[PDB]
């Protein structure tokens, strides 16, 4: 008969070429019934070198001896393989398959994702590059003599092709310290669970993706489906906030506002129409356009939506990725929304200003961001290494995007700013956030550094800490250690 010749699946690395997918040869039995019923007394010495129970195999044996070929097991050691093969029984033959063996573990598992039984992709970048990494399985030809006898050296029919390598934008060293000190940030704020990403905003490669909880790929017997989604992509939530520098974008862009402009939000509270729009810092009087951010003030940014309109707001999020499909193609990745009306009253204009109108996710968010670190040119995502900077969109003028970008370190570094975010000896710029989810609770931190010359982005999303700044000295501390391991020189002496 035929017996397929698995396919050597294709390497996958980091950004460095650090292992994170490795396909290792195991060592798979198959047996000839016909030639094992000549020899039954070796039966239960086979039975133990197999690891099977002496009673149970025979019968498997019986059953099946009218085929020319059964799997005693698939995927032993090579070590226990060799065990089995010393025995020298009549009808026992062995075929070397490949198991993928993840190095990093749980660091990088939602990245990576895992593989079959049979070798296949099932989730993340094996899933998504599998047609990449498989390659081409072979055929082996089961060749019986005179009195059913396999001949020994077999007959390869057709030769398996291998599979090809893939270099993930990945950075390990980045991954590690993102996966360490957030997993500290949950088991610290009691958190359930959290997500943080980290992207060149030059490039638009993702250096870093990690999210708790996580779980181990190399053991999956008792792998939970609460550890194996892919937070960063799946998990939408209204953004709150840390959008309200792209309605600020908007409003510098529309040429009737500038950043000293005053706003009155007496009294942290703003009636439109049946629905009531509260600030959480009630006891200030008028704001800034700094200030605005500062504070958080939903009533702020409501008046300067109101006069800029919502459809240039609209557009700033739809340009910078907001709402919109990433074009990563992973499995299960979700696109958000944008709300879609033609006319807009004040109430949908002053939600979608203040970031309740809309639905995004993590890697969205960070998408977002970077265009607005790269000086408002937007770059596509990549979970690939990128071969060197690709061809951006000027989606936000480069001034608009300088000022806005000056704003977001007066809301790390001026007075009343949120001072947990700032990096010691780096000038980080960044925004945080809250959304709330009913059903008949987020900390989030967007920013990036250093802000003389951006060169990263991150969110960081921490899920119910309480029944919210928890968010923000994550922040700090991997944006450090990330500017500190991929050798950016300080700004802040």
């Amino acid at each position: 008969r035929h017996i397929a010749i698995p396919a050597h699946r294709g390497l996958i690395t980091d950004r460095n070429g650090e292992p994170l997918a490795v396909s290792t040869p195991v060592t798979t039995l198959w047996a000839n019934p016909k030639e094992l019923m000549t020899a039954k007394e070796r039966w239960p010495q086979l039975a133990a070198a197999l690891g099977q129970d002496t009673k149970l195999f025979a019968d498997r044996i019986e059953q099946n001896a009218e085929r020319e070929f059964i799997y005693l097991v698939r995927g032993l050691t090579p070590e226990q393989g060799e065990g089995v093969i010393a025995l020298k029984v009549p009808g026992v033959y062995s075929i070397e398959e490949f198991r993928r063996f993840y190095p990093a573990g749980e660091v990088v598992a939602h990245a990576v994702g895992f593989t079959d039984v049979d070798d296949r992709g099932r989730e993340g970048i094996e899933l998504a590059f599998d047609e990449w990494l498989a390659g081409v399985p072979g055929k082996r030809q089961v060749l019986k003599d005179r009195r059913g006898r396999v001949i020994k050296d077999v007959q390869v029919t057709k030769n398996a092709k291998p599979g090809k390598t893939l270099a993930l934008s990945i950075d390990l060293r980045l991954q590690y310290l993102a996966h360490r000190e957030l997993r500290n940030a949950l088991l610290e704020n009691g958190a359930k669970a959290g997500s943080l990403v980290i992207m060149d905003v030059k490039t638009g490669e993702i250096l870093a993706m990690t999210n708790q909880p996580t779980y181990n790929p190399n053991n999956r017997r008792n792998l939970q489906p609460a550890a194996m989604r892919n937070r960063a992509m799946i998990d939408v939530f209204e953004p709150g906030s840390t959008v309200k520098p792209f309605s600020m974008s908007a409003a510098l862009a529309s040429g009737r506002w500038k950043p000293s402009d005053i706003v009155d939000v007496y009294p942290g509270t703003l009636q439109i129409g049946r629905y009531t729009i509260r600030d959480v810092s009630r006891n200030s009087r008028q704001l800034d356009l700094t200030g605005i951010l500062i504070k958080s003030s939903n009533v702020g940014i409501s008046k300067i939506a109101f006069d800029i309109g919502a459809e240039s707001i609209y557009s700033v999020m739809q340009q910078v990725g907001l709402g919109q499909d990433t074009g990563l193609g992973f499995p299960g990745e979700r696109v958000g929304n944008l709300p879609n009306h033609r006319k807009w009253p004040k109430a949908e204009t002053a939600t979608l200003a203040y970031g309740y109108g809309l639905s995004v996710t993590a890697i969205q968010l960070a998408h977002a961001y970077a265009a607005l670190a790269n000086d408002g040119k937007s770059v596509p995502l990549s979970m690939t290494r990128v071969d060197r900077v690709p061809d951006g969109v000027q989606v936000i003028s480069p001034e608009v995007a300088s000022t806005v970008q000056g704003m977001l370190q007066q809301v790390v570094e001026a007075q009343g700013g949120v001072f947990r975010a700032q990096v010691p000896g780096y000038h980080a710029a960044g925004k945080s956030g809250t959304a709330r989810k009913v059903s008949v609770y987020r900390s989030l931190f967007a920013g990036f550094a250093p802000a003389t010359d951006p060169r990263i982005a991150m969110v960081v999303v921490i899920d119910e800490p309480s029944k919210g700044l928890v968010s923000a000295p994550v922040f700090s501390k991997v944006m450090a250690g990330a500017l500190r391991l991929m050798n950016v020189p300080p700004d802040n002496l």
